[PDB]
């Protein structure tokens, strides 16, 4: 276990008390923006994000993935789509992507790594319409590109998923559906494979029958064929309906830090929030015991302040997250370790 002292040091290193405000917001109530992944190439910071094109759980088609650029991590300009609705294919209605192989060094280059001359991305994919297919199963897809990842171009994707609830070796914790994945290139092969996927998924505990979303691992030698980690799930909070998800891992030397979100956790009065855990081995996680990193506190994030991507650059920590208010307007906001100004970006007026 990571010592309480080391955990407190990590907290001080990663905390972001000061909310800049919205970074990427919908301009009407029939789009919802979520799932930031921030990286950089050359002179631009980049953020992929998902857009759901409905107001309610059932009206929209599903996810597409977009990309935005920034010179300063705070002010973002949307460039266009990188994963679009794909008629005729398995993932025609849901294409919600998460770039893969990030450089994991806390305060490092924040680049995406190339493997076999390509950049890579996994995604939530499937055919069901509505918000995340209205609880129907979605599957983990794989996309890649030889293109310039700093531009809005369509990445290439496989015509079947790479992981599914229907796989022979699917485990109890992922039988209902799969959600976010991220693949890391662990050249040290800590878990015996170079490609390590952390993903969250829904299932019911086989003994206690508690439903929830939990975090587990899949392993690959080549990005194409995957095996589940036998010790899954590796990170969970066991209470009925509690969500633990969107694992985002960075390395502070020997310590891995998992930034994650939870929702409907009985020990927090607020409905969704971000916090962290830490590990020396990627399998046994020590949960932070102090204040959560991001919680609802402004009008724009008063319902959920959740899902993480964290950049340390030039002495400042930037924590990107999904802000949802009571009107269920949904966009991406930023918190920082010191005040960096205030965003003028706002949600549109909510509906009655």
């Amino acid at each position: 276990k990571v010592t309480q002292e080391r955990m407190e040091q990590i907290y001080e290193e990663v905390k972001t008390p000061y909310k800049y405000g919205l970074a990427v917001a919908p301009t009407d109530n029939y789009h919802k923006i979520d799932c930031p992944t921030v990286f950089r190439q050359g002179d631009k910071w980049l953020m992929t994000y998902v857009v759901y094109n409905g107001k309610t759980g059932t009206d929209g088609r599903g996810y597409e993935t977009w990309i935005a650029e920034s010179d300063n991590l705070l002010d973002w300009r949307t460039l266009g789509r990188v994963l679009s609705y794909r008629d005729g294919k398995w993932d025609c209605n849901q294409r919600g992507g998460f770039p893969a192989l990030p450089d994991m060094e806390w305060g490092g280059s924040y680049e995406l790594q190339t493997y076999k001359g390509r950049h890579w991305m996994t995604y939530i994919g499937g055919e069901g319409t509505g918000y995340e297919a209205v609880k129907a199963p979605l599957f983990v897809g794989l996309a890649s590109t030889k293109g310039d990842i700093s531009t809005a171009h369509e990445w290439e994707s496989l015509d079947k998923p790479i992981l599914s609830i229907h796989d022979k070796d699917a485990q109890w914790w992922e039988k209902l559906t799969q959600y976010k994945s991220t693949v890391y290139w662990d050249k040290d092969k800590t878990l015996g494979a170079p490609f390590v996927m952390f993903y969250n998924a829904g299932g019911r505990h086989p003994e206690t029958d508690l439903k929830g979303e939990r975090v587990g691992i899949a392993l690959s030698k080549d990005m194409k064929t995957w095996k589940r980690y036998p010790g899954n799930p590796v990170f969970a909070h066991e209470a009925d309906g509690t969500i633990t998800g969107d694992a985002h891992i960075q390395k502070m030397g020997d310590v891995y830090v998992m930034f994650y979100f939870s929702a409907f956790e009985p020990s927090r009065k607020y409905k969704a929030f971000n916090t962290f855990a830490a590990s020396y081995d990627l399998v046994n996680w020590t949960d932070w015991h102090g204040a959560d990193l991001i919680i609802p506190s402004k009008n724009y994030d008063e319902l959920f302040a959740h899902k993480s991507y964290v950049i340390k650059h030039d002495g400042v920590v930037y924590h990107f997250y999904c802000a949802v208010n009571n009107a269920e307007q949904r966009g991406i906001a930023i918190a920082t370790s010191k005040p960096m100004g205030r965003s003028a970006v706002r949600f549109p007026k909510p509906e009655t």
